[PDB]
């Protein structure tokens, strides 16, 4: 019963990828919850199971599909399915391992990694930083083969973990940033594959930050200012909100609203 968006990147195209993360994006966000013209995810407390994920079914020119599990509280990619198996992360919590029981039930084979889903674990096994993986519609394609063919043995761990990192900056980093968005709009129009620039890294790295830093504000100003980096690597401080309406998509519940 959770909703299934469809990317394919068999001739993916800016406007096919647009329309994707835009789904992606409506899927995840009731509109409830909008603060300073940015939406907010669903608040995890109380939230029933039956609306806690999305799937997102990737295929490929190969012909091959894998489905991606996204927790709506944070777009966090939990696990996939590919075929007669699924893979889950290592769960933060006993809440979080309940609700992902409830994910791909009817699949033959279930196994949950030893290992959890952050950058820096994924990093650790790729053997590779996120500022040295290139992002595209290239790599997506390989990496839906690489997630596809895991449960045979052709697909090393380091790939694996690889192939993971394209996923979750391509879908659910595009999904938190119009910025990040934006860039993968750009590598898609001139089928050119390359590694996340400073300006990536650290909006990823701050989305927690600046999602805190935007619904503690006194009306839109921060008390404390985030620094992020431009593409360059220059430093670039944030003091208010409104300079992050055309970067940040959407929010992770942090706080109540103040009235």
């Amino acid at each position: 019963q959770y909703p299934i968006i469809n990317f394919t990147t068999a001739g993916a195209t800016v406007q096919s990828y647009t329309n994707f993360i835009r789904a992606v994006r409506g899927r995840l966000t009731t509109g409830a919850d909008v603060r300073h013209e940015i939406p907010v995810l669903p608040n995890r407390v109380g939230l029933p199971i039956n609306q806690r994920f999305i799937l997102v079914e990737l295929s490929n020119h190969a012909e091959l599909s894998v489905t991606l599990a996204l927790d709506v509280t944070n777009a966090y990619v939990v696990g996939y399915r590919a075929g007669n198996s699924a893979y889950f992360f290592h769960p933060d919590n006993q809440e979080d391992a309940e609700a992902i029981t409830h994910l791909f039930t009817d699949v033959q084979n279930r196994y949950t990694f030893a290992f959890g889903g952050n950058y820096d674990r994924l990093e650790q096994l790729a053997g590779n930083l996120r500022e040295n993986i290139e992002l595209g519609n290239g790599p997506l394609e390989e990496a839906i083969s690489a997630l596809y063919y895991y449960s045979t043995g052709g697909t090393q761990l380091p790939t694996l973990a690889r192939s993971f990192i394209i996923c979750i900056q391509m879908i659910s980093e595009a999904a938190r940033f119009q910025y990040i968005e934006g860039e993968m709009r750009t590598r898609i129009r001139y089928n050119r594959r390359s590694a996340p620039d400073p300006s990536v890294i650290t909006l990823e790295n701050s989305w927690g930050r600046l999602s805190t830093a935007i619904q503690e504000s006194n009306q839109g100003a921060f008390a404390s200012p985030i620094q992020l980096q431009r593409r360059n690597g220059s430093k670039f401080s944030v003091y208010d909100v409104s300079i992050l309406i055309p970067i940040i998509a959407l929010m992770v519940y942090r706080c109540a609203p103040p009235p």
